[PDB]
């Protein structure tokens, strides 16, 4: 009783890696201590505290440099589009991205720079620039380090340098050594100044795919506090598998809480079919479509990409046809059965809610699944039909 769904809440939340987790461990330990003294309705509450905070959690983003940092690109790219001025995220409003002049432009020190920019709003900071930072850079940094706020060195326009070495040099250019170096000379002259190594992410204005942007949103959200997650992982653009398999896991770990809250200790049975309890869902479903960029206007432009019409595209996606019919309520006991087998399930004494839950981690790893194949549309679609079974050589294809 008591023991075994504890273990069953620790053994799901031991099965994602540790900067995705939307509970912190005390919270973690909290719950379990209630669920296993027999205070399950005291577990209730914590969950319930929990899930507003996560629910409500705004993300404030300060972006602080020069403006041939290509700021502006910079932040658009974020958001998948001597004052500071905010750039609200076009799919969530509570998430906003401040684009702060550069210390070198304006001429505060520091500690008044921090203060007239209103430091205690921004959740992190991101120091940007185009070239290299500068000493104000770091000392900017330090002030930052010391009112105990987090900051990232970016170094942007990494594909414009790399343009102008490879036209330079075409036949001996060697990209991987024009970004070291670059790297280096940002490294050594913040180490002078700062008391530590700080990293330095490389990064594209326009394509968050590549050069370090994905350690990037990694360090960010292993620094955040456990409760800002999942609002991060949403506003991030899903132009990467490890982006997307953010979004799931987030999701998977949120409506796991939200089965508790909502059925761990109701008791009259609420009744229904299945086919109801997904009629029940079909907003959630669409909210999630969403997330993962699944919901018919994006699907067009990939459709046509594949001189496809959407409906034609949805043919080879999974989401649309999950719940078909071997009937559906036979392949969903299996899946119960596999799942709880291996990590115990949710703590929900209530049918209808142990089945909604189960329902929205099915159509959310779907979800996922299509999205990440939505990277490269194209190229699965022509290899599923043509005849090759294996994958290429190497360098040959």
């Amino acid at each position: 009783g008591p023991m075994a769904w504890a273990s069953s809440f620790d053994a799901f939340f031991k099965n994602f890696k540790r900067e995705s987790k939307i509970i912190s461990e005390y919270d973690i330990t909290l719950i379990m201590t209630y669920i296993e003294e027999n205070k399950l309705q005291k577990a209730v509450s914590v969950i319930e505290k929990v899930l507003r905070d996560i629910e409500s959690a705004p993300l404030h983003i300060a972006v602080t440099g020069e403006t041939g940092a290509g700021k502006s690109t910079f932040i658009n790219t974020l958001r998948g589009v001597m004052k500071r001025t905010p750039y609200p995220h076009p799919k969530l409003p509570n998430v906003t991205i401040w684009d702060l002049p550069g210390i070198g432009t304006t001429n505060f020190t520091p500690q008044n720079y921090l203060t007239e920019m209103k430091f205690g709003e921004y959740d992190f900071f991101i120091i940007i620039s185009a070239t290299r930072f500068k000493e104000n850079d770091a000392q900017l940094a330090k002030a930052i380090a010391q009112m105990g706020m987090n900051f990232y060195f970016v170094r942007t326009k990494i594909d414009s340098d790399l343009d102008n070495e490879q036209k330079f040099k075409p036949k001996s250019f060697n990209k991987e050594e024009v970004l070291k170096n670059i790297k280096d000379y940002c490294s050594n002259h913040l180490q002078e100044s700062l008391d530590s190594e700080p990293p330095v992410f490389l990064v594209s204005n326009v394509d968050i795919s590549k050069y370090d942007f994905p350690k990037l949103e990694t360090k960010l959200l292993q620094d955040l506090p456990a409760h800002k997650r999942h609002v991060f992982s949403l506003s991030l653009q899903s132009l990467t598998e490890a982006t997307i398999n953010y979004k799931r896991d987030s999701l998977k770990q949120k409506v796991f809480l939200e089965a508790m809250k909502a059925g761990a200790l109701a008791t009259i049975p609420l009744g229904g079919m299945i086919s109801d309890i997904l009629e029940n869902l079909d907003e959630t479903f669409n909210l999630y479509r969403s997330y993962f960029g699944l919901d018919d206007a994006s699907l067009e432009n990939i459709a046509q990409d594949l001189n496809m019409s959407v409906d034609d595209f949805k043919v080879h996606l999974r989401f649309p046809h999950l719940f078909a019919e071997e009937s559906l309520e036979d392949k969903l006991f299996k899946y119960i059965k596999h799942i709880s087998s291996v990590t115990g399930g949710p703590v929900a004494a209530v049918t209808y809610y142990r089945m909604a839950y189960y329902l929205q981690n099915l159509f959310l790893d779907t979800a996922a699944n299509d999205a990440i194949a939505l990277l490269n549309s194209k190229a699965l679609f022509e290899k599923k039909v043509g005849p090759y079974i294996s994958e290429p050589p190497e360098y040959w294809e």
